[PDB]
């Protein structure tokens, strides 16, 4: 996909309908809070009601064009499908899709837990699919953009989060697929894949703490970066306090075994 | 994991006790019959019990020290767990666990098919974990070997395999980060991941399109540089018709990133 | 440094003062060539005044805004030094400095030939120095661009080219680091260091026949993307035939380091 | 260029006829002193006379088999190809040359200071060559090794260093591709280019007291890593006080490149 080759203004989200997943705290929260300044609409989710009022609350003072929201698990897949097509008829259509929500993990040694494997698949990984399925049309009609949310952990290998890692790793492998796909269909719905590094989220600081110890990067503009990186139609986004992470994340050698063996198939 | 830096002999595998997963054809027949020639102990599966059988015959015929067939579908957990504690039960032990099985998978774009999607989660990911889980007390006991099959779209992106890739990555995602697990826990079981480009078999052979099939590397020799690196002890096995493609499949800066953020972490709590 | 965030538009070149060495033939023949159509002010140098001559009549029948020649050799440290003076004079100023003279060379193993390195250091990299200081106090008054002719050769090591090699990676190693000293100077002078792979000119073709079985880009092509690479400020320029070459010669680490 | 799939041992130095430039002071001092303690035979040079005498009479301490300076300018390439004659007869052959000395720098912007790029370039790289063409008859002869010390501004580009960067650019540029025509020519003459941080050399931490910098890595150290790398026959070696900066230093694109065009 062609990235937009232009400066970001915040007015390119002006009376934009946008779904953000996982928005009742953390990066999805801080997302919604950033379109509500830029006068979108947004729609929120995760399974808490009383935190997701909260939010909607804040948007509607801080400017969004219309905030609501629908509580439900994303462990359910009726429900992912059905939240999109009511997000849909709230706003009227739909923009962008911001998939976010990941299912609740801690630093741990894997040794049995094939319950939490499967949960973090279906969580993290299967309901972004069910949600994309749903959405397509929608974003097809408006010439959309989906925003997959994943981390380093989806990129290299850490120990503590083998779960976690094999789902953010099945985003790149499916989403970086369909972004090819969409290319020869002639599909104009750009696919933003956002790695990310460790931020300063009420969660990520709980379970990091006494285990790792490396610099937390800001939510507030770590939001920014993902909400940009979608409008600029960008294939990828890098965020992380350290800046040897940024330059070598990138693969080349991927790129090449990609391009350089894309013409090579009718 | 630190490997075997001892160049590869066949008596390695002699009357070592291996899985065979997927072994009713393709790649995974030819896995079989590398070590039913080098004098190995073999159990193989697939859901198909004929063509098990004259897998298994042929092994014998081979010279392998024994050959046996468990037959059912990793699309069910509970055959996949069973089946590695019969199959350990019959050979006594465990000392290598070669997961290839996928399922049944073609060249197409994705069209809402999140069954496909989910099918191939649970039979080219899942099960693989958890056989891995059912053998790893036999695997820990042996200090023994796991080898993933995996391909070249399980590191870089392709259209027409979305489904097929989500799963491969996943793989590689989960296996390496317990790889890192085990070197701090200090568990002495061995994990190979392997890339391999497109290889002539039946399957994938009906499943391309054009003069790409001339550029199909042999199934026996692949089978056989799988072995040999998962003997060795090797993380990653890189396959392919072509030089150019191998070295392409590396990633040096992957390998620095996870070598810098293993210094941010206190293992001292696990 | 920062580059120009627009697209390349050929009205970027007219008017503007360029100077373009090792002009008679090959590559900066078609530079030359290429500013002319663009109605830029070209002042073309190399040894053979008669090539040039034929450059100069050419440049302006094109749409020049101005062209001329001054010959030398870029062996004489003392011609390069005037021979800016007297470029800027003709003009009235410097936007563009063009350096992509080079020493003849041939694919030969080394052996005993210091004279080859010597020479090769002298006219390859030291003239292009003195050219540097020569033109700096103008090209700092028009925030003007400094343009370097490299190769692969610059930027990894191939047998048979040692003494030309040594030279292009001196090329990397001085101008890169003065740019650094530029962007803490507030030097608003740019530096393009333009890496090139096998290019279908009639001496490097000479020089590859049948010794180097590999496929050559155009001169034309060639000559128009170094001087977008200038005109855009762009700190490097790559331009090969082959696209893994493209991909993987950038270094992410080498840019950690810095 | 294949190197010895061996463990480094002190003993590979015994009875080798050694040549260190740049040795009156510095790393180059410190690897005439590991050559001594491995019983080598060193040849040193400099230009200081005084201070060659001494560090000669402390490598016979050190237990050399033998050890002898000759004093001069490496401006002067009658003096190196000439000196490299000389080492020879003294040692009676050349199993290394160590090509370690540097004309003085200081951390200053480029303004027309090119007699400071000439000289850098006479020095730094001329003399290398120079001294490899007079070397390369008795390298052949002992299947001999090539040590060039270079430095991160060899690899990098860094302010305040322009001609330096440039020279050592050029030895890597050089040597790198001698090393391509000798794999192919079969000359079984190793190449050896050592890529040095920050050094606690006196010249080196003079040089940059003025300026915040990261730790200085020991020059006893630093010495002895660039004889195991050389012994060793490698065609890189990395010295730094961070293992982060040697990571980076490693260029794999380049290395396949490099293969493509092979
Ligand atoms: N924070 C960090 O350091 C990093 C974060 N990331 C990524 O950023 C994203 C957001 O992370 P962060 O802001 O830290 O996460 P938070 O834990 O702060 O928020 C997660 C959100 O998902 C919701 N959620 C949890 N379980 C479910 C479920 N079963 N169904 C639906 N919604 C659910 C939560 O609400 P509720 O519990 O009410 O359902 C909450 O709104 C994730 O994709 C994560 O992988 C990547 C790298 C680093
Ligand atoms: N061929 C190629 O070019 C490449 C192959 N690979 C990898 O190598 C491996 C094998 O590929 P290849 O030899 O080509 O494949 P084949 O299709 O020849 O073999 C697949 C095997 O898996 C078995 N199988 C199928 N479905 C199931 C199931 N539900 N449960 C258990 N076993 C099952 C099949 O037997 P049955 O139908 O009786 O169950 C058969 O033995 C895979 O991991 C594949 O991804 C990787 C890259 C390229
Ligand atoms: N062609 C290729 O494949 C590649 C070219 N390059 C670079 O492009 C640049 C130009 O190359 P190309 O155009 O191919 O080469 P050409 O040899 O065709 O042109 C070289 C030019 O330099 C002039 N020149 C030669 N010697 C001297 C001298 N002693 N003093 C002054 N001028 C001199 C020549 O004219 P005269 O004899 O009249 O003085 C001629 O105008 C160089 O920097 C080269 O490294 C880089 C990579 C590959
Ligand atoms: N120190 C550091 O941080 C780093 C050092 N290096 C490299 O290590 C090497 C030496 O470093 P270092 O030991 O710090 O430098 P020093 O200044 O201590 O030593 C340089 C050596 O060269 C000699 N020398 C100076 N001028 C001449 C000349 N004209 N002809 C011949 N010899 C001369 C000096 O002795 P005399 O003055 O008596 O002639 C001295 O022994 C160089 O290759 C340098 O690039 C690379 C990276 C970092
Ligand atoms: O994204 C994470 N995680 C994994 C899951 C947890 C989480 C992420 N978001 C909310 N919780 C903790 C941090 N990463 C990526 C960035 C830093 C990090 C360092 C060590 C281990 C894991 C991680
Ligand atoms: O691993 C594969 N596959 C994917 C699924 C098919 C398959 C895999 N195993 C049996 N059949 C064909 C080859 N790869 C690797 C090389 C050939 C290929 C060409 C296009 C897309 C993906 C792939
Ligand atoms: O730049 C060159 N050269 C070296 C000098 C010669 C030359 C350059 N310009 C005129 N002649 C031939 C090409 N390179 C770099 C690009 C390809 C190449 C392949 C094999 C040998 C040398 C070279
Ligand atoms: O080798 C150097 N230099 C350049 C020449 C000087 C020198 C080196 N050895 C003796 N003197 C000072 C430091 N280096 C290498 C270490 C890092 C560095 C960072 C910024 C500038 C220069 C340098």
């Amino acid at each position: 996909q062609q990235p937009l080759n232009e400066e970001f203004r915040p007015e390119m989200l002006q009376g934009k309908k946008v779904i953000v997943t996982g928005a009742s705290k953390g990066i999805g929260r801080e997302m919604a809070y950033h379109l509500a300044k830029m006068g979108a609409h947004v729609v929120v989710t995760a399974r808490s009601k009383e935190t997701l009022q909260k939010v909607v609350s804040h948007c509607l003072e801080l400017g969004a064009a219309s905030a609501h929201y629908i509580a439900g698990t994303m462990e359910d897949m009726t429900f992912a499908e059905q939240f999109v097509a009511q997000a849909g008829k709230l706003m009227g259509g739909l923009d962008m899709l911001i998939l976010n929500h990941i299912t609740n993990t801690s630093l741990n040694l894997f040794h049995d837990d094939i319950h939490h494997v499967r949960k973090s698949m279906e969580v993290n990984f299967l309901s972004y699919v069910v949600l994309t399925v749903a959405a397509l049309p929608m974003l097809k009609q408006s010439n959309g953009s989906i925003v997959v949310v994943s981390s380093l952990a989806g990129k290299v290998a850490y120990p503590m989060v083998a779960a976690y890692s094999a789902s953010k790793f099945a985003l790149d492998g499916f989403f970086s697929s369909i972004r090819k796909e969409y290319s020869v269909s002639r599909v104009n719905v750009s696919i933003t894949l956002c790695v990310l590094g460790l931020i300063d989220t009420e969660t990520a600081m709980k379970a990091v703490s006494g285990i790792v110890h490396m610099q937390a990067a800001p939510k507030e503009e770590c939001a920014l970066e993902i909400i940009k990186g979608g409008a600029l139609r960008q294939e990828e986004v890098y965020y992380d306090s350290s800046l040897w992470t940024t330059l070598l994340i990138r693969n080349p050698s991927r790129k090449i075994l990609e391009f350089l063996y894309s013409t090579s198939y009718n």
